[PDB]
């Protein structure tokens, strides 16, 4: 046969699903979660060999090991290990559209393994092997006799071994196929990869013995009792003597127990399940689960026989929680919940899809520290750790069928045809039946991107019929189909409408209330983090904060699929579509974390993390009234900690205990402040900190900041004058100035400042020159390709409109002796092909004092897309190991991703003001500034600033942050006005109107001097 | 209005003058209006102002400057929104074209009388042998803004001597959501803290 090639089968002699079992044979380990000796780990070294097709393996490969196989860690993926490459594909399916069928070239992966099997294992009860990943599908055979088979790369395939091994030394072989029909139902925008990537395990299981078991609990109205409901199945002998026992534990204490018989309550005319019992448990007063307070208790499901013989032991943790809608809300444990949550696939730049506990540990921390509260399982089940872990850090989890079939066209072909309804719903079954007791998981999902088809509608029903205790949502077909309980956009924007055919994107606000609509609407994903971006990321914070049927929504996503690559000196890289000869490829779409593939943040990040807050502050003359957004905690531990500085000069600060229940307030009275008389600005900032430290953090853990402008001196002091007056001396060719050990010099036939001299060291590399266009970002460019040009998108417009390539043109350029100051006037015109885009007049006044004062006006045509940037640039000639500012900060921030920054004067290393996205692009800006130090250079005025050591020519034209060289000198960008980097969505203009240069006229000022 | 600076200073083919007063009030800074007059051989008059507003201040009503002309001429015209009165946040209506209209229609009856008869982007405005062009709002009329506020009745106005002339770099929006509570919207209210603005008065 050739099972691989036929949708109709999907595994051969596979056992059922169920919740994770370990077999213990004594209670307490249970209870503890201690090991189990009856349950094995065959992870470690494996035999391996590449073949490029099926039908080149040969057979002797069954009955013994080959000669040239290698020797490698398993779980892995083959392509980690360089056997062949992976594949970066976003949509178009890396094969060829022609299901059922796949290359006969098809890269086939054999693995094996020698292993021990304990006499005893066999003596009785039954020996499994539990394979918890294998991509995309396999056969298995034990010692040279076929097992069976199995797909569905991402849930657990489970075989009786019991008739196959012998006492001692065993051989597995697994014959692992890259490309199989379950391929088509495997799309998901990720790298596309193979092997044995999950955990290998060999459980011992008893007989008789426990083969399901499903926990449940429902509450009284106000929460203060509850009945826990465990429904047990058994398999094997089944005999009156037989008693199940469920006991509950909190901590070291039982809180309660039952027993009782099998022989489940009459269901129909043929009786009942004999060899089923449901046991229910009354708790009083439970302590219950949330993402805020995750409150466990354990439960032990006993099988024993009547007299006290213990057959085996299994059980799971227990969070008390009820998720449901009502009223068009959902809510958790009777309260709304406000979803901070981050799309996450499984990804590691160096194991590729495996994980490993490290990791996601490391996500988990991260995530919390950055106030997130949820995590939607993009697209697939997670390995099973990963519950384990939300459910113990506590995290609101959206557990999704592996199921994605973009590449189709329509993309409903599969999904609406009941011939492939067998494989959906083994996708969704097993998932349900593996994780339905994970207190985390509170959301089932259906798969993704797969269009509508009638196979959602009954999946979406099955679902309901077996658990009814969580909402079931789906995004595809416009995501609002009648396979969802929420409304469940990707990318749908705040308040502009995108009114696609069939599928359009409405307004999140707008769509709330269309006509006979109820749901709530929780975005599946929105603002697309891809380099830099997260703009208008406050926008949609504010609407969730304030429509109570805006519930919040899924990041897209938390990290960077890059991969790493090693150069010619071994010198690691990080690699993206296409880098390993792979083609077609997506490039750098692959990449739109916010966080880098090392767990690096990016400084979305930060934004990310203020937006989500859980306390929100107003202030009130001297009151700060701070509100929390917690349902369920108090604020107990937590310390507010103010502070109030004059334009970076700290004048008082306090510090004062929290104290707010959840969803309430605490107004506090500020101490009487400074009242200065000196001039600038008061600004207060005020911070939260968690003193003690948690599970998921550190003592002193800020979780939440807000600032303030309070009074304001405006300078009306007039400066002293000069002992001097600048000297001017032409030529045809130049105007110079000079006064004292400073002189400047002026191109007449550029008419740029051309040099500049602190003593007799030159200042400058480059002229001081306007700039009007930026190194474009991912979202500049979207789907922008140079073989297939989007020209809607903003790099493509400016390109066509010549911005990118526009001369300027020298109008005019004077020279005027003032009673204390050299004035020099200039005006140039930017034009192209006949055009002028831009016209830029300044003015240069340089005094007695020695400083510039730079005046720039600015006229842009309306015709003309607008501009990235109003600005100016040069390279200046010296290299200063740090930046000094007193602006916002002090990570990069953007016109529509600046909330997080604050006012105050920072100070770092060059190299921080630089940030190395893996694809080059405009980067590190800082807005809002109001005085820049480097070097011996000072400048003041109002402005967004850049500075580093590549120039934006240089950023433009390389594609790999890697492949990047520092310039000499460092290359700073001054700008008047700035535009918003967009990220509503990363292939679709997306910067909001409002954060785009379209005033026609705009005017800026600097002074330049130096200290 | 206290004066910080005022200088003169001749340039190759011009005259420029440059001032600086500071607004105060009870000890403290309100706003500080930095500008700058070029009067070039052509006899234009280049005004060039930068303004600061601090920040703990609220937002002012209008951000420009005016004058009582000596002068009363029949018609007004100008090339910006109209016909009809308009402002920032309620000029959709207005088209932007040549409009010449009596400079009583330059005032809008208002039974209670308030600031009135505003026309917002203006590129060009003549009056008698004026002429001032940039981007700017404006109203003129022979009622004084002080006037109108001391004035509870139109019927109780009375034309002054000349002609006020209140040209606006910016101005605030006006409102309505109700009328008993702050209404002007955000993006309406003039909260950027510096404000620039430049105006080029001659004659025709
Ligand atoms: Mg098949
Ligand atoms: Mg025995
Ligand atoms: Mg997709
Ligand atoms: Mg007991
Ligand atoms: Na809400
Ligand atoms: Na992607
Ligand atoms: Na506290
Ligand atoms: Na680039
Ligand atoms: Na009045």
């Amino acid at each position: 046969r050739r099972d691989w090639e036929n949708p109709g089968v999907t595994q051969l002699n596979r056992l059922a699903a169920h919740p994770p079992f370990a077999s213990w044979r004594n209670s307490e380990e249970a209870r503890t979660d201690r090991p189990s000796q009856q349950l094995r780990s065959l992870n470690g070294e494996w035999r391996f060999a590449w073949f490029p097709a099926p039908e080149a393996v040969p057979e002797s490969w069954l009955e013994c090991d080959l000669p040239e196989a290698d020797t490698v860690v398993v779980p892995s993926n083959w392509q980690m290990h360089g056997y062949d490459a992976p594949i970066y594909t976003n949509v178009t399916y890396p094969i060829t559209v022609n299901p059922p069928f796949v290359p006969t070239e098809n890269p086939t992966g054999c693995y094996s393994l020698t292993f021990n099997v304990d006499e005893s294992w066999l003596q009785e009860g039954q020996t499994r092997i539990i394979f918890d990943g294998v991509n995309s599908a396999f056969h298995l055979w034990c010692n040279g006799r076929w097992v069976g088979y199995g797909q569905d790369s991402r849930l657990p395939s489970e075989f009786d071994l019991s008739a196959f091994l012998r006492a001692g030394e065993n051989r597995l072989a697994v014959m692992v196929l890259r490309w199989s029909d379950g391929s088509y139902l495997e799309d998901q925008d990720m790298w596309r990869m193979s092997g044995i990537f999950r955990d290998v395990s060999l459980l011992h299981k008893p007989t008789t013995q426990i083969s399901d078991f499903h926990v449940a609990t429902r509450f009284n109205d106000d929460f203060s009792r509850a009945v826990l409901e465990a429904e047990v199945q058994m398999c094997g002998e089944l005999r009156d003597y037989l008693r199940v026992t469920v006991s509950l534990w909190q901590g070291e204490t039982q809180v309660a127990s039952g027993t009782a018989p099998f022989g489940g309550e009459i269901i129909d005319e043929r009786g009942g399940y004999a060899d089923r019992v449901t046991l229910r448990l009354n708790v009083e007063n439970p302590k219950l689960w949330s993402a805020e307070i995750p409150n466990l208790y354990r439960a032990v499901v006993e099988l024993h026989t009547a007299d006290g013989t213990l057959i085996e032991a299994e059980a799971c943790d227990v969070g008390f929680r009820e998720v449901r809608i009502e009223n068009g809300l959902l809510l958790l444990n009777g309260k709304p919940l406000l979803i901070r949550g981050v799309n996450r696939h499984e990804h590691h730049p160096l194991h590729g899809q495996v994980m490993d506990e490290q990791t996601m540990v490391q996500d988990i921390l991260l995530m919390k520290q950055n106030n997130f509260n949820a995590v939607r399982c993009s697209h697939y089940p997670n390995h099973p750790l990963w519950y384990t872990l939300c459910d113990r850090y506590g995290l609101y989890v959206v557990d999704e069928a592996n199921i994605e079939t973009e590449g189709m066209v329509p993309m409903n072909r599969l999904t609406d045809d009941p011939r492939w309804l067998p494989a959906m719903s083994e996708r969704v079954t097993r998932m349900v039946q593996r994780d339905r007791n994970h207190p985390s998981v509170i959301i089932w999902s259906l798969g993704n991107e797969s269009g509508h088809g009638a196979n959602h509608d009954a999946l979406y029903r099955w679902i309901k019929s077996v658990d009814p205790s969580r909402p079931v949502q789906y995004e595809g077909g416009g995501a609002d189909t009648t396979a969802t309980d929420i409304i469940c956009p990707m990318y749908a924007r705040v308040d502009e409408d995108q009114p696609f055919p069939a599928v359009p994107k409405w307004s999140i606000k707008k769509w709330l209330s269309l006509p006979g609509e109820t749901r709530p609407l929780i975005l599946c994903e929105y603002a697309h983090a891809m380099g830099n971006s997260l703009g208008g990321f406050a926008k949609y914070w504010q609407a969730f904060r304030q429509y109570p049927r805006l519930q919040g929504g899924f990041v897209w996503d938390w990290v960077d699929q890059s991969l790493i690559k090693y150069d010619e000196n071994g010198n690691p890289w990080s690699a993206y579509g296409g880098d390993f000869g792979d083609t077609p490829n997506d490039r750098q779409f692959c990449m739109n974390g916010l966080v880098f593939a090392d767990r690096t943040p990016h400084p979305a990040l930060t934004e990310a993390k203020h937006q989500q807050q859980f306390f929100q502050f107003r202030l009130s003359g001297q009151t700060i009234e701070v509100t929390s957004e917690y349902l369920f905690r108090h604020s107990d531990n937590e310390l507010l900690h103010w502070m109030v500085a004059l334009d970076g000069k700290p004048l008082a600060s306090g510090e004062v205990p929290l104290d707010v229940a959840p969803q309430g307030k605490q107004l506090i009275e500020l101490p009487e402040l400074p009242q200065p008389e000196s001039a600038g600005q008061l600004w207060l900032t005020v911070r939260v900190v968690q003193p003690n430290a948690t599970a998921w953090s550190e003592a002193g853990h800020i979780s939440a900041w807000q600032q303030w402008r309070l009074a304001e001196n405006l300078s009306v002091t007039l400066p002293a004058a000069s002992h001097a007056i600048p000297h001017l001396t032409t030529s045809e060719m130049d105007f110079c100035i000079e006064l004292g050990n400073k002189r400047w010099q002026f191109n007449r036939q550029s008419g740029f400042l051309s040099q500049m001299w602190i003593g007799d060291k030159k200042q400058l590399l480059t002229p001081l020159r306007d700039q009007f266009t930026r190194a474009p970002l991912d979202n500049d460019i979207g789907v922008s390709e140079a073989t297939r040009i989007d020209p809607n998108a903003w790099v493509e417009r400016w390109k066509a409109a010549g911005h990118y390539q526009a001369e300027a043109a020298l109008l005019q350029c004077t020279a005027d002796t003032l009673a204390d100051a050299v004035l020099i006037t200039t005006a140039h015109a930017w034009q192209h092909q006949g055009k002028t885009l831009f016209i830029s007049r300044k003015t240069y006044r340089i005094d007695g004092s020695g400083q510039m004062a730079i005046t720039v006006d600015v006229e842009v045509a309306s015709d003309t897309p607008h501009p990235a940037r109003i600005g100016l640039n040069c390279q200046l000639a010296q290299v200063a190991e740090r930046v000094n500012w007193l602006g916002l900060g002090p990570q990069e921030n953007y016109p529509d991703r600046l909330t997080a920054a604050c006012f105050d004067r920072w100070d770092l290393p060059l190299s921080d003001m630089y940030t190395p996205y893996v694809f080059p692009s405009e980067n590190g800006l800082r807005c809002g500034t109001r005085e820049l130090n480097y070097g011996p250079h000072q400048w003041r005025g109002d402005f967004q600033f850049n500075i580093s050591r590549y120039s934006q020519q240089q950023l433009m034209e390389t594609s790999h942050r890697h492949l990047l060289h520092a310039e000499e000198g460092t290359w700073l960008n001054i700008d008047g006005f700035h535009m918003g980097i967009g990220g509503d969505d990363s292939w679709s203009p997306s910067v909001s109107a409002e954060f785009q240069l379209s005033a026609g006229r705009y005017h800026y000022q600097l002074v330049w001097c130096q200290k």
